């Protein structure tokens, strides 16, 4: 078993230019009393390839051929790298594409439930072309966003946006309100993740009344708007029925519309409805409850920086991928590479390097506890503000009101772009300046002399 | 900011909120992170997060909306536990046909909540369902009777259900495929796809259903007995589940009633399942979890554990499910997973927190499978209490010294001595295959039965 | 082109010259001749299009002719080590068969069915037939097929369109 499923004098360099192998790496501890790292990762490249726990009689020479291996191991450091055949990962009969439930069962499946590994995370994975080429990537990009928002489709720049709050208890016409309000100072909305078809807020109800807002504010404000419906089911065809209640509804404002997937918890197997039956709209994959394995906490499952780079295979046309230690969820700095793996053509993960072969990026939607005054620090940390980011309690929190929460967000952003200092450029914009009373405990410690600075009283 | 006026009611009563019966409750075992909020006001900020609001107060909240908060209604931060309340009105429902969705049960109870900045970990233990949510689940549609009648085993206790996983995991092309069942199927009943195998390139899916077609075939006209088979039609594309689906059943033709559809729930998702479910209601769904140790594992103390995975794949309608081997096999479990199976098998059941009424919704089977054989049998069988069930062994059939057919009856006879309550050393001096597997397992065989070399 | 220049392994900016040809006779060849041209010339270029009329003719079937292409397929890929490409005629008055006809041709070319385009002759069948093609695969490389478009682009016409 680790003469059969361990290979370390294979080069990765020769396995990527071989371009056969999808490879994996994983941060793994085996448990105590049993064997050790390489019989311990010998027998996890089993259980995710051809094998199991005991040898068997229907064996032959040509599944030997399709082994996984595990091709190098750093046991001071936890880290083992497998390499899986891709002739492994199961295909489509309809049209011979991939799927990345195939790909997820074998990488990360069963032995997520191995009685002999404490633990084992997967970090970073490689896809070479052969096997890339076969994933759909997104349809849709923030392009398509850009082009109905009048902006350049290169470099087109930040796209402000909201989450409609509470996250439920609105009935339609409040809900449409508010929706109303935020649009006359942003462009972007989406449906808190879980807001659909509430019996306090029927779906067709509410889809109509943001219709008219829609309209209403555009009629206002001469500025195109765009939604993300949450359209996610368990059923398929709710799906498509919800999909197609929208578009319809929205009629010439139907190219405005953003479809809100929740991903992690519905499955690929939703984002997958979504992406297939509505390529030409934005695909927005909502990651609620990806925390339970993607937290620093968690020695199991995946990374966020893994569940992004797979939802680019899926298609989705943007995904969360958080504030990246400036919010109010977990993430760090350095989850900066998180963005550039999903939206540029070239980058490196933490094991791999990756070339995508043009298929199209995937929008890092900034989300989670932002505001006004946290934006200036988080646009440093990343280098660009070519995406899109949302804050619910950032805009409607806002002490006037969401439309100044919106003008808040569209001036910190401004603010960045210019190189200015936050508490000087707030003297000329006073949305920006009052998100400074609004949130005062954050404006204490990003902003130590706000209060003198801005000629307010209190502290 | 302290969210606890609000969002925690710790006055209200946990049995005037299941005799309301409008309300879902929720039992976790959470953390406060240093330096944060202490429990109730982390516990507080978790039920905001978990139904109607965000980490600041908003201009937009109403009375209305102050009706629908979920409540933290009782704490024991000794015992790390916060027991929510999740008003009904919240959960999401379909404009289809009215019906409740898993989707939006995860998303509230245990979604945006596991990414939360001031809380080190939060896991559920158990939730209670009360009947006005209950009854819009479909529930399963196809259960163990319908494989009994089947078999020709009575409908009402029919009994043990000897089953295999097709081993290699994958490398197998067609014919040797269905070579390999043919032979156990000699034996045993029931065959299941190993999770992963589907339309790869050196075993393509129309040639491998086939030749396994032609097998169930070969088998049943040699043994007289009816044969069962368990496809996975796992696809991330609802399309590719169906095609697989349909072909399957047209390709079977009078044996159609013979097929169990597989479906790896935990990683495709209850969108995946919700196929199955809905397509193919009067085939048997089997619930594979592959990927769930990622959370459900004792050593997380995220996400959720296997109890509650489980209890949600009855609501979801899977015919059966895998509950692991409660200890006695390869993966991680424990002896009370007992409860998980009497959770998704019975009309009146006890989680760790929660009583649980099921309402005549339809029983969901404990599958058992992960490093079984027939040593380790009898002492599973003792820990459960019934042999209602349906059991696979890949390695202990494939891996028994004198082969498939051997592995099989193996099996069939390790159930046989657990219901006679004999002794499987001296049961196995008159049953030849049964003993063969304490050769097949030599090391297991040393640990169980310690003076079986004679 | 660039989803064409990936199958064959080309850089995807700039990826180059695609060596094509079309099957001839124009119509005429039974289902394993035909498909013996299809081998011949793949090992020496890249991309073969079915003549404009090809499809479910009484003296070639279409599901016989696209067995036999995917099979010629396969053996020129074998014996060459490179990737090959078929644009197959979809074109049909009725859209159930566009779908029929393409469904059939992704199933069969299974693992090479990211080697298929789908040809339509849109001047003659029209914008609806084209738009059939593209909104149903849009995966599939559209092909537009101009036959007709004389009778109107000629600069001899002084009428319809250039
Ligand atoms: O429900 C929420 O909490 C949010 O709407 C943010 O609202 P606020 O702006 O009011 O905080 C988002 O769903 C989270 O950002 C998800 O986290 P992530 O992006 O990390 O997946
Ligand atoms: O691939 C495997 O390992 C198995 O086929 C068992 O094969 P063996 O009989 O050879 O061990 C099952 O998928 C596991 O039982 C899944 O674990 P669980 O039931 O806990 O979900
Ligand atoms: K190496
Ligand atoms: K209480
Ligand atoms: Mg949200
Ligand atoms: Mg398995
Ligand atoms: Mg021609």
């Amino acid at each position: 078993q680790s003469n059969r499923y361990a290979n370390l004098n294979l080069k990765e360099s020769e396995l990527i230019a071989g371009g056969r192998h999808v490879l994996c790496a994983y941060i793994m501890k085996p448990k105590a009393g049993f064997g050790n790292f390489i019989q311990t990762a010998a027998h996890f490249a089993a259980e995710s390839s051809t094998g199991t726990n005991v040898e068997v009689s229907t064996t032959d020479d040509f599944t030997r051929g399709v082994d996984a291996l595990v091709y190098e191991v750093d046991e001071a450091n936890s880290l083992m790298k497998i390499a899986y055949p891709i002739e492994l990962f199961d295909r489509n009969v309809i049209d011979g594409r991939a799927m990345i439930a195939s790909f997820l069962t074998l990488t990360i499946g069963n032995n997520q439930g191995m009685g002999d590994v404490e633990y084992a995370k997967m970090y970073d994975f490689y896809v070479p072309p052969a096997y890339l080429k076969l994933f759909d990537g997104p349809s849709t990009t923030i392009k398509d966003l850009w082009r109905v928002l009048g902006r350049p489709v290169i470099n087109g720049g930040f796209i402000v946006g909201t989450i409609i709050k509470p996250k439920l208890g609105l009935r339609p016409q409040p809900f449409a309100n508010a929706c109303y309000d935020f649009w006359l100072g942003g462009d972007f909305i989406k449906n808190d993740e879980p807001q659909g078809n509430q019996v306090f807020a029927p779906f067709k109800d509410t889809v109509r009344a943001v219709a008219d807002a829609m309209r209403r504010a555009q009629d206002k404000t001469g500025e195109a708007k765009l939604f993300s419906f949450n359209i996610t089911a368990d059923d398929h065809y709710e799906m498509l029925a919800r999909g197609e209640f929208i578009l319809e509804t929205f009629a010439d404002n139907a190219d405005h519309i953003a479809f809100l997937v929740d991903g992690y918890v519905a499955g690929p197997a939703a984002v997958t409805t979504a992406r297939r039956a509505f390529p030409k709209q934005y695909l927005h994959y909502h990651r609620a409850g990806h925390g339970a394995v993607t937290s620093p906490q968690s020695k199991r499952g995946y990374t966020a920086f893994v569940l992004s780079k797979m939802a680019r295979l899926q298609g989705a046309s943007g995904i969360h991928t958080g504030t990246m230690g400036f919010g109010k969820m977990e993430g760090e700095a350095a989850d900066r590479a998180i963005a550039y793996m999903i939206t540029e053509d070239a980058a490196d993960g933490p094991y791999f390097h990756q070339e995508w072969l043009g298929m199209n990026p995937t929008t890092p939607i900034i989300s989670g506890g932002m505001n006004a005054l946290r934006m200036p620090g988080f646009f440093d940390n990343l280098g660009h503000s070519n995406l899109i980011m949302t804050a619910g309690g950032g805009a409607f929190g806002h002490v006037d009101g969401g439309a100044a929460g919106a003008k808040s967000l569209r001036q910190a952003e401004q603010c960045w772009k210019q190189g200015a200092d936050p508490v000087e450029f707030a003297k000329d914009h006073r949305e920006f300046a009052r998100a400074f009373e609004s949130f005062p405990q954050d404006a204490d410690k990003l902003y130590p002399n706000w209060r003198a600075k801005l000629g307010v009283e209190d502290t």
